[PDB]
């Protein structure tokens, strides 16, 4: 294999650094550098301080689009090969959208990105669609049994056909995690937790995305939770809808609740933090991780809510050791962005292999 | 690095096969083979059917001991470098054993193995102790907070000092999993579940043992389970003690229960299978695995009990896909054995690096 490409993407790096840090011959890398450097994928430049030259990905060699699909909205993120965001957007969907209605918005978005590059004399080279639930990553199909207008449909294929580019389909929480990895320049281990409409985790280990054998991983949304009457999934309780709909009962705006200073709100948020923790504790106790990053809906609850989760987790932890809870602070769209970067690796990995 | 050593252990393999299957130069492997073959670690032999030669680990180059520690007993497994079992044994401990009482039995066992090799003109080269709970694998300390007479003690160090060999300390469920990997010649992914006295999982992914950042992984024993009155750990409910002690109430021998054909037994075993599944489902939904192997106490409940677990898991599975449940069928001591093989890799990996 190669994937010095993986490292050149990580950051500018010289031939000596690659050969040493990865392990290989000066003549092996020197030749591959010749290919990359010829294909217009990479460039060599003197470093800002005898002297030395590094390898950098050339922004011009690839433009790719990432997309996130939710029940209420579709977001897109267009990047160059340096993963600079050229444009990002979001098109809401109508109440209860069809297969056909949802696809139309998606086609619209892709046509917009295809056209925008073509007017700038270049092209859209590939695309990665991010969606909820389990996914057939090899065939490019959304397996999610739950009512989604894009389930059991050869999505990658119909897009490939229609557009003549490379298309992948990928779990949304996984792509959120990929988004944090790159936007934060991390290479450690953590879990990126998706919240709002759906619950799930993207699991990153030593900088790589963790993958399951059956199209899913980190699925903490199916954590069995007993509410006092019957059992429910953790996803049914943390759902952004169920939360605000319940606050319609409370009387309280979506935010005002906390500003209300009502014990009833405190105890309701405590209920959710407790449940949520059960799922986090599973991840921690099973994967043996320490770092967790929360994204989406739960950000809106603030550090007052994060303090409770921290506490619930400290309390029920297997033994006393440090655990880092945090919110994501990536400017939106974090999932569409991760999906875009996913498309970039996979497109560059494919182009070099030929 | 090397760890063609890892592959030569896997099975007999030629220089061409290594160079190709792993990726390297004919002259790189040819030189390393020279080292290994000189150190008496490896041998070259014509294959049983122009002709070709393979590399095999030489059984004579290393003899190592594996040990499992339980509250009631200590078991040992002595092997050669081909991982043939030379001897295995088990010494029960008295009711509620001291640090000193437990260590005495352990010293006795190690002295027995040290002496047995020395009378055969060789020596005991290393040792791996397997124990329950979280473990400081780098310093060789059993961190388990739960009352264990060997907790918070520099175990590896005091053994290293006393014996002058290499000593490691390792999680018992992890070593059970390692035991299955090698005894079954598997290189796929699965979870080995320890049952009886304690509950836990050893997680293997693509043939390697999965490790956490904090001295543990696969800890499903701390799965929160609501019994109807209050919450308890899954470990408190599946505990071999709690089960048989409860059967003292039932009236029923430890086995007769099932042969009794009593609905009360059926429904009690159903209760446990249900709980147990909650923990298995976490593993499956989080790690995205499909294969599970159960060992220990639960074997004694038979396929009638495995059929129920299978069912509970099928039912609550994220989506309809195949899941393989099975019991371990390794002749005891499976954990002591895995620990022995762990010691062998680590001893051979250390000896070659010098
Ligand atoms: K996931
Ligand atoms: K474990």
């Amino acid at each position: 294999i190669s994937r010095i490409l993986k490292r050149i993407m990580k950051s500018p790096v010289s031939r000596v650094e690659l050969a040493e840090e990865l392990g290989l011959t000066k003549t092996t890398v020197g030749e591959i550098a010749k290919i990359f450097l010829e294909k217009g994928i990479v460039v060599e430049e003197k470093d800002s301080p005898r002297p030395t030259k590094s390898l950098k990905i050339s922004p011009n060699c690839a433009y790719v689009l990432g997309i996130e699909v939710t029940r209420d909205e579709i977001a897109a993120c267009l990047i160059d090969a340096s993963m600079n965001i050229l444009a990002h957007e979001a098109h809401p969907l109508p109440s209860q959208s069809d297969r056909e209605e949802t696809l139309n918005v998606m086609y619209r978005i892709i046509d917009r990105a295809k056209d925008m590059m073509e007017k700038l004399g270049s092209k859209l080279s590939a695309l990665t669609v991010a969606a909820p639930g389990p996914i057939d990553t090899e065939r490019g199909i959304i397996i999610d049994p739950r009512n989604f207008p894009l389930s059991q449909i050869p999505l990658a294929n119909l897009l490939k056909e229609k557009y003549g580019i490379e298309v992948w389909v990928e779990n949304d929480a996984d792509m959120g995690a990929v988004g944090e990895k790159w936007y934060t320049k991390r290479d450690d281990s953590f879990a990126w937790i998706l919240t709002g409409k759906g619950i799930g985790a993207g699991i990153i280990i030593d900088g790589e995305l963790y993958r399951g054998e059956n199209g899913y991983a980190g699925e903490i949304g199916y954590t069995r939770v007993f509410n006092g009457n019957e059992y429910v999934f953790l996803e049914d309780v943390c759902n952004e809808n169920v939360v605000l709909k319940h606050v319609l009962s409370m009387g309280f705006s979506l935010a005002e609740a906390r500003d209300s200073g009502d014990v009833r709100v405190k105890e309701y948020f405590d209920d959710i933090a407790r449940y949520f923790s059960i799922g986090l504790l599973n991840l921690i106790h099973l994967f043996g991780i320490s770092k967790i990053v929360i994204g989406g809906f739960f950000k809106e609850l603030g550090e007052n809510f994060l303090k409770k989760i921290k506490i619930e987790v400290e309390t029920h932890l297997l033994y006393k050791h440090s655990v880092d809870m945090s919110f994501s602070k990536v400017q939106e769209p974090v999932i569409a962005f991760g999906a875009a970067v996913h498309a970039l690796e996979n497109y560059l990995e494919r182009v070099t292999t030929s």
